[PDB]
């Protein structure tokens, strides 16, 4: 599924993200952006043989099992094809425990590159929420 901005946004914001351990919605939808183009089914391969999987890129290496990453974690206890689904509650809830894990949004690096230090409440801009 491609969302809107502002679709995602409330999707995100029903999810319990909107602050989430001191990160405004800007963020979230900023990162999305950049990651995914909003894209759910979004993958990429890694040099490392690693891939990144859905609107977060999260990766296999750490989070999600996709049975091809040798020596990897499952950090998150699901399946990466979960985090392709228009359904967007296993990216969220991944999502929670990466930013947890004490680095914060550092671990997206196109958030860290395109959204840390700008002005990301213009990515809510407009919405209804
Ligand atoms: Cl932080
Ligand atoms: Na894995």
């Amino acid at each position: 599924k491609v969302f809107g901005r502002c679709e995602l946004a409330a999707a995100m914001k029903r999810h319990g993200l909107d602050n989430y351990r001191g990160y405004s919605l800007g963020n979230w939808v900023c990162a999305a952006k950049f990651e995914s183009n909003f894209n759910t089914q979004a993958t990429n391969r890694n040099t490392d043989g690693s891939t990144d999987y859905g609107i977060l890129q999260i990766n296999s290496r750490w989070w999600c099992n996709d049975g091809r990453t040798p020596g990897s974690r499952n950090l998150c206890n699901i399946p990466c094809s979960a985090l392709l689904s228009s359904d967007i509650t296993a990216s969220v809830n991944c999502a929670k425990k990466i930013v947890s894990d004490g680095n914060g949004m550092n671990a997206w690096v196109a958030w860290r590159n395109r959204c840390k230090g700008t002005d990301v409440q213009a990515w809510i801009r407009g919405c209804r929420l």
